């Protein structure tokens, strides 16, 4: 009953996963099943299959509770100014809410973090240096950002158990979409820096809500259901846990013409 | 209400954590409080109270879940020889049932972790590498050991909120304690090595149970609650867990002499 490295690339290969691809995974990884190595047979599993030529990718985003101290302007009041640690891309921890692999890939040596804390991903693999380069501060979910990245290497997304709305790539084509009331987002974050402690604002898109108003929270789902339902993507078990398989330039494309259609002109 | 690393460390001074001390940590996370940078304002605080000087460690162990379909010599099963991920003191994970300090600790850089899997500990400042280097693969808990050592620097334990029958300390005076009876355990142990995996058997007093018969299993806890009515140790809140710090050579002496009493023949 032990799932292991060489049984999860097998159930992997069958759903799609392939040689040389960029694949980003979001794991619920207690319904995957007894695991020989933990979450650790995750990774191993999903390198074998992509090969040296592949790149294995996480939501990083950064475990920052100093959110609940600022302002509405986004700042942080002085007396808790020198007290909030600084983002640092090589020990920053990443955030507990996307679950137990990100920050297992985190740790693995040789993955790379890219350096908006808030939109960071997590890279492993021939690619990794690239897709953790010059992650733009502001609109870390746009033109430059390693989620551009993933649909400009014709990448993959792989929801390993995890709820539909969880797809981070889907706040990319958020960003995209020519809509209108795009709820923005500023807060001020600070970086770890040789000479102490840098404070910067940050603008972006608010990620913590749907991007416009009229929409569920969970949204997300509806729309990678209504991709699966238009005939794209693949389904299928990793282990134990019923898993999807999408392209990445596919499903932004459907999510910005769905915002698109529901929305603006 | 955040507990923070200026906090934690007035908590820890108060308690008797002191510049250039040895501290090793048992903590229960979720005792703490509301902490400002998570688990990883606990490691800081230690950090900040010992001084570069000092060194922050914790047990680590290995988390391998191969032992459930070893035989009974405690041997591998053939078809799943090649399939047990093999022990790298960079890669492997703490266990799990450690907590998620130890596992922090370990994956901050600058931190080392010992070779021999099941009994290894994490450094992390100024005798990291001396506390870490050359742990010997059998008897992983007695001499030579990082606990030995740890007792060696008059370095100091702190359970910081964690049940006291988790002082792996005690492990190190069960190994040194004259008793008849001691319970061994063996079982292989996977290394990684560039050619494949490397099997090797490991002997050692078995650490999964009392070393001997008739004593419960949190009979740790007996002894340092003794070892504090006798006027030694001290114990405060760190953040808003009951905690309690030790002296690593003392509470050894204590345990060693307590087993001494109840077992053994002089
Ligand atoms: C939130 C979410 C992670 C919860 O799902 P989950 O499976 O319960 O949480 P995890 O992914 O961390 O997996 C937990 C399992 O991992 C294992 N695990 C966790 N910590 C471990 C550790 N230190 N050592 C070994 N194994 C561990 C355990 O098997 C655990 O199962 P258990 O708690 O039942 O014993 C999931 O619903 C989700 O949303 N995943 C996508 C995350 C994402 O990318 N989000 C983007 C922003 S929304
Ligand atoms: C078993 C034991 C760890 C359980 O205590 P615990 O506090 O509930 O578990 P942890 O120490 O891992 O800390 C948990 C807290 O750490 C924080 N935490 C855990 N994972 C986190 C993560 N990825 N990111 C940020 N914070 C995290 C959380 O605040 C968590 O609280 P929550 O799970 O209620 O939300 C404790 O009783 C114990 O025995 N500690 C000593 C262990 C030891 O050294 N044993 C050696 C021989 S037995
Ligand atoms: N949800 C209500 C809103 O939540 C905000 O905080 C939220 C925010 O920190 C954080 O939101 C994070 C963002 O950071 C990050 N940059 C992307 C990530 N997908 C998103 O995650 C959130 O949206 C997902 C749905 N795609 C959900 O699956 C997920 O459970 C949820 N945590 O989770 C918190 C609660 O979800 C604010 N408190 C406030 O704007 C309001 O209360
Ligand atoms: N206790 C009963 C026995 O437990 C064994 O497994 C045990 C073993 O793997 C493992 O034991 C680990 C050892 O590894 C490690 N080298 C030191 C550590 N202190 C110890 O931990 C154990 O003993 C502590 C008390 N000092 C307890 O606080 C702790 O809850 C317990 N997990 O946890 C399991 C539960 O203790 C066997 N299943 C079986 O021989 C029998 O059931």
């Amino acid at each position: 009953s032990f799932a292991t490295r060489t049984s999860l690339a097998a159930d992997l290969a069958a759903l799609g996963l392939a040689w040389g691809d960029a694949i980003m995974v979001h794991a619920a990884v207690s319904r995957v099943g007894r695991l020989l190595d933990g979450p650790d047979t995750i990774i191993a599993a999903l390198r074998d299959t992509v090969g040296p030529g592949g790149t294995v990718l996480a939501y990083a985003d950064w475990e920052a509770r100093y959110e609940d101290l600022v302002d509405d302007a986004g700042r942080v009041p002085p007396e808790w100014r020198e007290h909030v640690p600084p983002f640092d891309p090589q020990r920053s921890r990443a955030i507990r809410d996307n679950g137990v692999l990100p920050e297992f890939l985190r740790t693995t040596p040789g993955t790379l973090r890219s350096g908006n804390p808030g939109a960071s991903l997590v890279a492993l693999g021939a690619k990794a240096e690239w897709f953790t380069a010059d992650h733009p501060l502001d609109y870390g979910y746009g033109e430059g950002s390693p989620l551009a990245k993933l649909v400009e290497a014709g990448g993959k997304v792989l929801m390993l158990g995890a709820p539909l709305d969880t797809l981070t790539l889907l706040h990319h084509a958020e960003h995209l979409a020519d809509i209108p009331g795009k709820r923005i987002k500023r807060i001020e974050v600070p970086f770890a820096t040789p000479t102490g402690t840098q404070w910067r604002m940050i603008e972006e898109f608010d990620t913590g809500d749907p991007i416009v108003a009229g929409l569920a929270e969970d949204y997300f789902a509806g729309i990678v259901t209504e991709f699966l339902a238009s005939g794209q993507g693949r389904q299928g078990l990793i282990g134990a846990a019923p898993s999807v398989l999408v392209d990445a330039a596919a499903i932004t494309a459907f999510g910005v013409t769905w915002l698109e259609k529901r929305f603006g002109t």
